[PDB]
């Protein structure tokens, strides 16, 4: 299968990237170095993950070693919720660029549609635990993102965790200058996202699937929770193909024309997870995996469920 997908900005994006949320700062430099050594050319980052400096050490070392040229890498980061303000977006992007050791990002995403009060705290709370919103709307934040393209800081801009009405708001923005290139959303066999994926793809927006293994290391996991990697039905499909369960879970979104960003800090798994370009799931396999949908969403925040732009009240 082709390794890159053409974006609506004219650039090509590798369909497999390395995730970095929860990758400890003392392990992520080696993880990214290993990833680049074994073929990864796309790294998914974010300021809120608090490890961009260490990711950047790895990127810079592989560039210095001439393992890879900058033009061959596709580095993604995301604008955190406390920076949705016109006057804060550029500095937030610049801090990410500084930490990553880069002079541009290939893609910069609005991390969540919800803006929060600026300040040191990533989740500013009122005394009852509700997040404190910003009044800056998604359209003004989008205009600020467009300026980053025009200033050369980023090659492409996009969105993440936007529901279809929020995507539509951007697409209908008066004076829209650059369409979102990507919507990065949670997607795996227990949350298959058909409706939102078809909407985005019909608009030429590429979808990136996050938490493709179900984020079993998410901090709020419970022992009784569903487990994709341990689902016997998925293990059976993997065994039939002589592949691991993780490899099936990564190949699945690829065959839906999605980009996918599995996270690992384990060198053997980083290498294994990349070995997904030499087998094909049948259309029966694909439809069978889709059938496991249970609308089981692992990534959200209770503190945000009354924010006016909370994305998950809408069906999709
Ligand atoms: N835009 C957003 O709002 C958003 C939200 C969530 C995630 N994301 C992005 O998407 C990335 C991936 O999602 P995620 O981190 O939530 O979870 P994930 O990639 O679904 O799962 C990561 C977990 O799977 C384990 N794992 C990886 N490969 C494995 C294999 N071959 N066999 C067994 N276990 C394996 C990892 O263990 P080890 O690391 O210990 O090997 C880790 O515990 C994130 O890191 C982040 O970059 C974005
Ligand atoms: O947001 C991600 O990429 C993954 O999850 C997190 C990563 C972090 F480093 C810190 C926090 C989260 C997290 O709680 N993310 C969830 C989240 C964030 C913002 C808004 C909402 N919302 O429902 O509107 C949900």
């Amino acid at each position: 299968m082709a390794s890159r997908i053409l974006l609506n900005n004219g650039a090509k994006m590798p369909i497999l990237g390395l995730g970095t949320w929860k990758s400890p700062p003392g392990q992520v430099t080696e993880a990214v170095k290993v990833a680049i050594d074994v073929g990864y050319r796309h790294i998914d980052c974010a300021h809120v993950y608090q490890n961009e400096n260490e990711v950047g050490v790895a990127i810079q070392e592989k560039l210095r070693e001439q393992v890879v040229k900058r033009e061959e890498l596709f580095i993604v980061s995301k604008l955190w919720c406390t920076y949705h303000e016109k006057g804060l977006v550029k500095g937030a992007c610049q801090k990410t660029l500084s930490d990553l050791k880069l002079d541009y990002l290939d893609l910069y995403l609005i991390h969540w549609p919800t803006g929060f009060k600026p300040g040191k705290e990533f989740f500013p709370l009122d005394e009852s635990g509700n997040v404190v919103p910003s009044d800056t709307n998604i359209l003004d934040t989008w205009a600020a993102m467009e300026e980053l393209v025009d200033e050369g800081l980023v090659k492409a801009i996009g969105i993440s965790n936007f529901n279809h009405l929020q995507v539509e708001m951007i697409l209908n923005k008066p004076g829209l200058k650059y369409k979102p290139a990507v919507n990065q959303i949670e997607c795996h066999p227990y949350l298959t996202q058909e409706k939102l994926i078809q909407y985005c793809q019909s608009k030429g927006i590429v979808v990136t699937a996050y938490s493709p293994l179900g984020s079993p290391d998410r901090p709020w996991a419970k022992p009784e929770d569903p487990s994709l990697l341990e689902d016997p039905r998925i293990k059976a499909i993997a065994a039939k193909h002589n592949k691991t369960t993780a490899q099936v879970l990564i190949r699945f979104p690829m065959q839906r024309n999605l980009v996918v960003i599995p996270k690992s800090v384990t060198p053997e798994r980083i290498a294994e997870n990349f070995k997904v370009f030499d087998f094909e799931l049948s259309s029966q396999d694909m439809t069978t995996l889709l059938s496991y949908n249970r609308n089981w969403r692992v990534c959200g925040a209770l503190s945000c469920t009354s924010h006016k732009d909370y994305p998950f009240h809408e069906e999709f």
